[PDB]
């Protein structure tokens, strides 16, 4: 029988014998990505050229922040285009707490590269009244959470604790088909993805990991190297055919990337599929936030690959 | 004042007083590319998981030939899908050699990575009975080529001797749409594109070429890279941003990977109208004679500036 | 705020603390309801006259059954395509009888005309093995019914007991987007809409309640006639406009043409949860205990004081 | 082979070695009416019920206005919407003059009724500075016509020396492909069309003909009948399906109701293009010579024996 993501998502509630909110926000989501889908593909763009006689990161984050709002089931919102935490009005609040990137990668959608939208999912683990704290969790805290890519086509990927589950967008009828069911990553790849333009900046065992995948001391085949510029597009690929990918701390200690609405996603998306996300010094899923908008150095893939980054970091720490 | 695709080809012909050869040629093209846009955005997938109770590279080349067949215009047609040369038949022969790629990239659509249908087309210059020798032209030959690229959203590239032109497909209506006219490619960049896994392969000249990039003698910013793996991505992105983009030669035999007629000529000309350049280090990608259909080349192209750089390297290690 | 058919539904049935069974027929009826909407509107067709080189009621039947097996919430589906009753197997067997017509008007789909699918969801109430039987129920046990209308739009108008409420299909994201809240019919209408050219064969208290619509009693402007010929699309314009619908009986003995269970029944059914009325002439369309699930029905519904009028005209010719 | 709208109407031009502006014109019609049909079926209306926080007539005619202008092909515009002509500025003119309904039967679109868009073009016979003069000719002088039907599939009927072909739009890849070709409408049909409420009003003559429609003389079988309302909609299904259709004089206007240059004519040339008739009682609605350009004409048109009979019927009551 064919699935959906709303039928798959009611099943496991009804199961869980649960409120109804968590199903409610994740059809809100859904809503959100087909209409941030329309818009990327440039389902209107003829009018902004004058057929009649006469803002995309913007818009698609209007789109989420409505439609989760109109769920009743959050409170307090934490956007990448925010700068403070959004509060739901008194009468539409539930009970979860979601940090999100509506539009990541869109710096560059001018030559017209793979972007995508970033989600997790938190329960309000508080009484007290909804305020920006209630985002300052732990990433093993997380009851869901995953990415839409708008690429070649577009596909929703949502994990959770019963694992993770693809489902490609049929736009001739606005439903998520399931077509693949409880992901796992390759135990070790055979890609390696990070920006190296920057390796004049790099830590030393950065250096090290990246030149071992050039010219392995061991007569195996060299690694390849894909890198779109795009992370859910770099991850997705990283999840489909096996790797590892780098954004790591020299300057930029910390990293570049987010660790409330790009790191921690894409680190619970990996874990839940048998792989593997590292600062370099703890599990990314481990780091407690002390701001919302704080970034994280992450590395992440296979286990077999990112216990060897981790082997060689040790060997420079 | 708005301009579609259908428009701008048919003015461009209408005061060149030409026969519509061409113009059906390319109209034919736009539908069969719209075709393939729709199929890999996975419009009717329901239907494949049984919604009703009960492959792209195929389709994407059986659109594309049965379109430039149905137009009436081409006698030869390449495509990266066929062994062989596929020969119009008689009572649909045009005067027109068409080489194209239908779906570019499609080796990694399991990833759901941006892909690509790249065209070139020939007047068919010799006059003896059709055959593959009439698409063994020199990429300098080409009278139009360029790309559809399927990535966030679709957008068709078209370049001739008037110059380089970027069409919007607007889905909602289904029509290519005129943003970007006569567009050019900036002097110098600063991102570098290629795979650099293949780095204990690379020849001195690659290795000290990206050593610049990445540590600059003059002490300047060094470059970012970006290496998508899908050929029309890197280079539309080359194309929009600046820059330079590289598949050299490496031990998959020292002949490079991406093929003549159909990947690196159509992107080499789309170059060259922009006011860019493409090598393959000994000579311009445009001058290459090819022997055969498949054959492979190696290129660098993109912005002038950095292929100028890339060469001055090259010459002090020949 | 924006609401949709899913929300709306899922908030219904979480209040009712039920069971979630009908929401999940609801929405994979929803599924199928905008597949058939899209091959309706011909979202293929070019594949089908040939531009990659190489049935409409069959298919959306197809896909209201496949749909409803799958939702695990039905047990016995009649439709307009089927001879007999179909059993859902045991393993995807659930409470509820659907019985629908799959693409109504479909007879004059060559002109284009509007159609559209029509539905009414009983609750199986016994413990016995699932029957042709447990569909045979009168109309007032519905729990829901509605319809689709494939009309300028695509709209679903669905009826429950708490009252008439309007979707609109937004094709580009491919969403129901409700629209009209808690709709109420009327008082009383401006138009009358039946298949005149029965005049011959009308009983004699149509032919003087139609002639009371143009040569009215009280010099009233005369009624317009409106009549599409398919039942969908006369029974919206009654909803949103008011007025009569009549499919009396012409030769078709106190019979009519139009079927009690998958288009009578849900129509009536809509009507008075909006406030309207339905009646065969004899009684209430909801009473009707039906012992053929093919049987037929005379039908008058419309705004309730453009029926009792008709109806205080037809009790003077008994 | 598959074929467009495009393909064929740019094939007729080359065969009569025209200047390109007629396929021009038609080119920029399609594009109108592809984005009429996006937005009457509904395309972004999510937008409008707040998904993202923060007329229908009006904007077709804007798409229509502006894509005509924009064509290069053009010189006067009649519009219903509009009660003077528009007159193309001087950089923009062509040699040839619409009239159009952009989007007839707009009223009732709030219950979903089918809705078109309906063309008429005439060349320019005149010598001095165009004006609304140039609208002000018969019918006779129409060099091309056609509707688009917004109905259960959106289709583009083509009218022109050559006959009348049928083009359906994909809304997949937005193609209008050819389904129809040289389309002719039975000799006679079985359908009359037209609003019966007013017979209060109905001249004699067609208080005699619709009584024969009801009561043949010969025993022979009644005709049914069908109104929808639009005029684009009915007179779609007497092309399709034969018959004959009515808006006829009385004293609601001894000139009818429906306007001459832009709903009669080009549904009058429709019709004797495919073999069929139009009157208004007195003469073929083609010979009238307007001397307004909103001017109102009654309308008689089908199937060729069902509209002599009627003539018949008329020539007997005068
Ligand atoms: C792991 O994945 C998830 C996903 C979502 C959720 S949930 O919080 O949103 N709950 C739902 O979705 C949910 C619950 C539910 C339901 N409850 C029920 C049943 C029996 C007794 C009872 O007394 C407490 C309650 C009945 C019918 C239905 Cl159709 C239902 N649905 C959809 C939780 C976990
Ligand atoms: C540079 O870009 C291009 C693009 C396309 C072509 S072409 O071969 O396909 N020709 C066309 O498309 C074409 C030609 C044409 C046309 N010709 C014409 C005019 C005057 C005298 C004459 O007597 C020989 C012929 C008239 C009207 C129209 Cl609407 C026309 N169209 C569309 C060539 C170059
Ligand atoms: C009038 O309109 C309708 C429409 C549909 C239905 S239903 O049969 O299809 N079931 C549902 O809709 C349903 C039920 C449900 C649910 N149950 C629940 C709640 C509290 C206590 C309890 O202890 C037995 C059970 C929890 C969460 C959720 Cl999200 C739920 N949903 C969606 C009924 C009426
Ligand atoms: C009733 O059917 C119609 C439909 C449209 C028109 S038209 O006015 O718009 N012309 C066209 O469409 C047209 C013309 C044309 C063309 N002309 C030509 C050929 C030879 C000598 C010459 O010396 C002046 C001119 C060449 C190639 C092409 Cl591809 C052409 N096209 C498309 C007219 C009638």
């Amino acid at each position: 029988d064919v699935n959906t993501l709303t039928r798959f998502v009611m099943e496991e509630g009804r199961k869980a014998r649960g409120t109804g909110e968590l199903t409610q926000l994740l059809n809100s989501l859904c809503t959100a990505v087909k209409a941030i889908s329309s818009a990327v593909r440039k389902a209107g763009i003829a009018h902004l050229y004058g057929i009649a006689g006469s803002k995309l990161d913007v818009l698609s984050n209007d789109l989420v922040m409505n439609m989760l709002k109109s769920s009743f089931a959050t409170c307090v919102l934490v956007s990448e285009e925010d700068k403070h935490a959004i509060i739901v009005e008194p009468e539409k609040r539930g009970k979860y707490v979601v940090c999100f990137d509506p539009l990541d990668g869109s710096s560059n959608i001018d030559c017209l590269v793979s972007v995508g939208t970033i989600f997790g999912i938190y329960r309000k683990k508080s009484t007290d009244e909804p305020s920006e704290k209630d985002a300052l969790q732990p990433g093993r805290n997380l009851v869901a959470a995953g990415y839409a890519l708008y690429g070649s086509a577009t596909m929703l990927v949502l994990a959770m604790d019963c694992g993770v589950n693809c489902f490609m967008l049929d736009p001739a009828i606005g439903e998520f088909i399931l077509v693949d069911k409880d992901v796992k990553i390759k135990k070790k790849g055979k890609i390696y993805s990070l920006n190296e333009g920057y390796a004049r900046d790099f830590d030393p065992a950065v250096t090290e990991y990246i030149q071992r995948k050039k010219f392995p001391p061991d007569n195996s085949a060299p690694y390849g190297a894909r890198y779109v510029g795009s992370m859910v597009a770099d991850v997705h690929r990283t999840l489909v055919y096996g790797g590892i990918f780098l954004y790591p701390a020299k300057k930029s200690p910390n990293g570049k990337l987010r660790l409330l609405y790009e790191c921690n996603p894409m680190a619970y998306v990996m874990e839940k599929a048998g792989g593997m996300a590292t600062t370099g010094k703890e599990a990314v899923l481990d780091v407690i936030p002390t701001d919302i908008h704080q970034r994280a150095p992450v590395i992440l893939g296979s286990p077999d690959d990112v216990l060897e980054f981790l082997k060689v970091y040790e060997k420079h720490s």
